DNA sequence: TCTGTGCTCACCAC
DNA sequence: GTGGTGAGC
């Protein structure tokens, strides 16, 4: 008999509950050196070209070819050039003050000797739109290939591979395990059993068939301990996932040119670590059996977990007297029976004045949740559902001003054109994300004076029509900046040190 | 193979 | 209400 029940297997077929099954097959896919690849691709360059994406004098993304020279985000452009003279730095696109479009100034930048070809920080604003556009393309590819996709960030997704896995397992007559061997023949038992319907759902699954063990994982399977690859149905699901996953990743590579790193496990949190384990263009598979091996390999700490890499993670180091090293094993070793034992410990720790509820990130009421979470996380069995992102509350386009650039109403107005164009662009990236029409009803203009005093005017934006139009947003912005200018006469004001436009009260009609 | 004249977003103590 | 801040790119 198998460790797993029919109920846990069948649940993969359900988007709502697939993640809760210990048989969950989840993937985390992260674009390698994302802005550098998008610039590489746009400029017709190879994967092995040492390109660097730059903002002013900083490096914001470093291609894996560039990293062979010890270049990193830490280096300034000039520094990175001393490591590799053949470096290809590419500035992000920029808005020019007073223009409503961004553009690329190729062969320009602070590293370029010629004074003619610079991108002055004083007169320009970075646009990340090209990276947003590319991310959106990636997203349409992922969404086409998988019925539940979470957009974790601009270059990251989670995929719930449940349906695909389950359906491939049960109904896929195409697939070849080997020459003269197919899935339908290798899995005839469980497939006949499933259609048969004669199982009780809490009945355990039949033992995997010897013939299934020839099923190949795609990518790098992390078992330091040389465990057997396929011992149970979870390993069958994960292996099927890995194949499905490579194909999706090859899609991204073939349509858009981007390499990715990918983590495959039964859990999001573990997927996130695993995608990051090998870069670039690698798939890391972590089987449930190798979970402990993986978490204990020495690269990870309590602090590695998502939402525990912040101050809350620190408090947990202090509040559980955690070792600086091997803290994952530690937490599992200290409370090996159940969430309860650690919950109680937290409660006991809380009361003695080792801390005050003024600077604390730990909620006493919901202390169980924390204990379940850590207990689960430490064994790599804490499964969160994939979710969509919260609707957008506000969008701001800002410029921190240096110099005397903003010395007048017309200067402001020139910066406003840029903010307004950028915001208009971003409304659209959202209209396409939501496939619904999105209009902001309120605008706010803010500025900091020469002496850093804040001025702000906030109000409704009138549309002479049903459709949002950029020029209407600008018009209200102009009025507000004009009113604020009047407000500041004979007071510290110009030259300004900051100016921004924030939209809010989005109607998602 | 963390960082600064980065950039943005959301939260909640004052 | 929001500036300072925390967090994430
Ligand atoms: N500290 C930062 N400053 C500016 N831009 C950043 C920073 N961190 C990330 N970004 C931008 C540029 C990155 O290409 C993109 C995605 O971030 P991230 O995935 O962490 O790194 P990456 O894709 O550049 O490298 P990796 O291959 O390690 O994922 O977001
Ligand atoms: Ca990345
Ligand atoms: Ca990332
Ligand atoms: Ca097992
Ligand atoms: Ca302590």
């Amino acid at each position: 008999m198998s460790k797993f029940t029919w109920k846990e297997l069948i649940q993969l077929g359900s988007p709502s509950k697939a993640y809760e099954s210990s048989l969950a097959c989840i993937a985390h896919i992260d674009m390698n050196a994302f802005f550098a690849q998008v610039e590489q691709m746009r400029c017709g360059l190879s994967k092995e070209d040492p390109v660097v994406c730059v903002q002013w004098n900083s490096i914001i993304a470093v291609s894996y070819a560039a990293r062979k020279y010890g270049i990193s985000r830490m280096d300034t452009i000039q520094e990175a050039l001393k490591k590799c003279s053949n470096l290809i730095p590419i500035h992000t696109a920029v808005f020019k003050k007073g223009e409503d479009f961004w553009q690329y100034h190729d062969g320009c930048g602070s590293w370029v000797q010629d004074p003619a070809k610079q991108i002055s920080v004083e007169d320009h604003k970075v646009s990340l739109e090209p990276y947003r556009r590319e991310s959106r393309k990636a997203l349409k590819i992922f969404k086409s290939a998988c019925d539940l996709v979470e957009r974790a960030s601009i270059d990251e997704v989670f995929l719930d591979l449940g349906r695909i896995c389950f359906n491939m397992l049960m109904f896929d007559n195409e697939y070849e395990l080997t020459g003269d061997l197919k899935l339908k023949d290798a899995l005839s038992n469980i497939r006949e059993a499933f259609i048969g319907g004669n199982y009780d759902i809490n009945s355990h699954l039949p033992l995997i068939p010897e013939k299934i063990k020839s099923l190949k994982f795609e990518g790098d399977v992390f078992n330091p301990e040389g465990r057997d690859l396929i011992t149970d149905w979870d390993d069958v699901i994960l292996a099927l996932g890995s194949q499905v996953c490579k194909g999706i990743r090859d899609s991204i590579k073939d349509i858009l040119g981007y390499t990715t790193s990918c983590g495959l496990s039964s859990t999001k949190n573990v997927c996130k670590l695993a995608s990051n384990y090998k870069k670039p263009d690698a798939q890391t598979i972590v089987k449930n059996d190798c979970l402990l091996d993986f978490l204990d390999c020495g690269k990870f700490e309590i602090t590695s977990f998502w939402t525990l890499g912040g101050v809350l993670g620190k408090e947990l180091i202090d509040v559980l007297d955690l070792p600086h090293e091997n803290s994952i094993k530690h937490i599992r070793e200290t409370w090996p029976d159940n969430a309860g034992q650690l919950k109680e410990f937290l409660d006991a720790k809380v009361k003695q004045s080792d801390y005050d509820r003024s600077t604390s990130n730990i909620d006493p009421l919901k202390t169980a949740d924390l204990a379940e979470k850590l207990f689960k996380l430490s064994r790599g069995r804490y499964g969160l559902p994939l979710s969509s992102r919260p609707v957008v509350k506000s969008m701001m386009s800002n410029k921190n001003l240096r110099g005397k650039s903003c010395n007048s109403i017309v200067d402001c107005i020139s910066w406003l054109e840029v903010f307004c164009a950028e915001l208009t662009s971003r409304i659209q990236d959202l209209e396409q994300e939501y496939n619904k029409i999105v209009i902001p009803r309120t605008v706010s203009i803010s500025l900091k004076t020469k002496s850093y005093e804040v001025y702000r005017k906030s109000g409704p934006v009138a549309y002479k029509g049903i459709n949002f139009q950029s020029h209407e947003l600008l018009k209200v912005g102009i009025k507000f900046v004009t009113d604020l200018d009047i407000k500041g006469k004979n007071k510290s004001y110009y030259p300004l040190t900051k100016l921004s436009m924030t939209i809010t009260n989005f109607d998602i009609i």
